[PDB]
């Protein structure tokens, strides 16, 4: 009843161009079986959304990667929020929801916006830049580690550790094995910065430790919660920003619309998150026999969700392959959906908005003027290099 496909969604061929195989996965049926890794797959919006919003049946505590924590040892101590189910997930989630809250965004928005304007002004003096290294990577690195309260030394570990985390969600392929092989120095840095004395007052990390006297988390839980904010947030925001720049370069009519109304900056970034989906895939594990899409999935089975495919499903989106900064993007699963829906989404939207705002006000044209190179990751989609010429407005 369930079609079996040999598509490897973690192969370099798939990463280079996933969209034809994603239609093949969508059109084969609501539920497929991937023989390469012995997992179930769902690539349509309806089933991805249904799985995300049933955390009791499709749990996260057995891992959101390929590895089943009931069968294998996690490569690092499990996250207290990402790899936890209700009710254990609830109170750590509440703390992070209060640390990265709407009220907290008010305290950081002016400095985030000023740094975005300053970076665009700096890049416009150079003219020809790499929109990945010099913009998509440089800007988050210029605001987020300071907002965390991290010291200056050792920040070069942040990008490798982020890429390692997302590669480790993948299958035991070469990308995952080499990442873990080189991981020891990055883990040692990250774990040490999670201790309370190493987090500057007023920052995100110090605020997490401050919640330890409320009864929501204990002091021994705070280091691992800080680790969450040093694992997530960087690479996805970098890829989302680089994707927005790539789209404004490939779709010049949308840059012109954004220039004419810079208040479209926030939705322009949200559409880039849907269009690119920096987090392409992750897993759930069934806790019981479940009926999904006419399929009887047994207990203890890994289910692979294709977030980027769900965000391009023509059953849900009109013209899904078009970048439209005025599209009604509400309902996209680029940040997930349900109880685990990205708790840092306000930080990501703030960074993306103020960067696209600076571009909208200061830049007249964005033209690719060099070879575009893709960055390969088991979980993340994004570019490695995006040579562009920025024309001042
Ligand atoms: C464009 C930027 C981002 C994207 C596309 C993204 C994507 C996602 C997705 C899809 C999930 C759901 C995970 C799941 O359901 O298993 C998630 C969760 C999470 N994200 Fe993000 N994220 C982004 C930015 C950030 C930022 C800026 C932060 C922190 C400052 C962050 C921290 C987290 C955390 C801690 C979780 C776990 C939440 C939970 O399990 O309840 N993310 N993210
Ligand atoms: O260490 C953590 O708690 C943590 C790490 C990464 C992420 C981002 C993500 C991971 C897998 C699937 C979708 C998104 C969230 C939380
Ligand atoms: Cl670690």
């Amino acid at each position: 009843t369930i079609p079996h496909l040999a598509i490897d969604p973690f192969s370099l061929d798939f990463f280079d161009d996933p969209y034809p195989d994603q239609q093949t996965l969508r059109d084969a049926g609501p539920v497929v079986y991937l023989d390469k890794w012995n997992v179930y797959g769902v690539a349509r919006y309806a089933e991805v959304h249904a799985v995300l919003n049933d955390p009791t049946t499709f749990c996260s505590s057995r891992g959101v990667g390929l590895s089943d924590f009931k069968k294998e040892k996690p490569w690092r101590p499990p996250s207290l929020i990402l790899e936890a189910d209700p009710p254990a997930h609830t109170r750590p989630r509440a703390v992070l929801s209060k640390v990265l809250s709407p009220a907290t965004m008010k305290t950081i928005r002016d400095g985030f916006a000023a740094a975005a304007d300053a970076k665009v002004d700096e890049l416009l003096q150079r003219g020809c830049i790499d929109a990945i290294a010099d913009l998509a990577e440089a800007y988050p690195l210029s605001v987020f580690p300071d907002a965390m309260g991290l010291k200056q030394e050792g920040r070069e570990h942040l990008l490798p550790y982020a890429g390692l985390v997302f590669n480790a969600f993948g299958p035991p392929n070469e990308l995952r094995q080499t990442a873990i092989e080189r991981s020891a120095p990055h883990q040692a840095y990250v774990n040490e910065q999670c201790q309370r004395p190493n987090l500057a007052p007023g920052g995100f990390g110090a605020c997490i430790h401050a919640f330890t006297d409320t009864g929501e988390i204990t002091p021994d839980e705070a280091p691992l919660l800080v680790r969450s904010l040093l694992s997530a947030g960087l690479d996805e925001t970098v890829n989302g920003i680089g994707a927005a720049v790539y789209c404004l370069a490939r779709f010049p009519g949308e840059l012109q619309r954004l220039r004419s109304d810079p208040t479209l900056a926030r939705n322009a970034f949200e559409e880039a998150v849907r269009f690119e989906s920096p987090v392409q895939t992750f897993f759930r594990t069934t806790t019981r026999e479940v009926e999904l899409g006419g399929a009887v999935i047994g207990e203890g089975e890994k289910v692979l969700m294709f977030l980027g495919s769900a965000n391009r499903d023509p059953r849900r989106w009109s013209d899904p392959d078009l970048y439209d900064i005025t599209r009604k993007t509400s309902g996209h699963v680029g940040f997930g959906s349900g109880v685990h829906m990205c708790v840092g989404q306000l930080v990501a939207r703030l960074e993306g908005e103020v960067m696209l705002s600076a571009l909208a006000r200061k830049v007249a044209a964005i033209d690719i003027d060099g070879p575009v190179k893709r960055r390969f990751n088991n979980t993340l989609r994004g570019l490695e290099s995006l040579p562009v010429k920025l024309t001042p407005a």
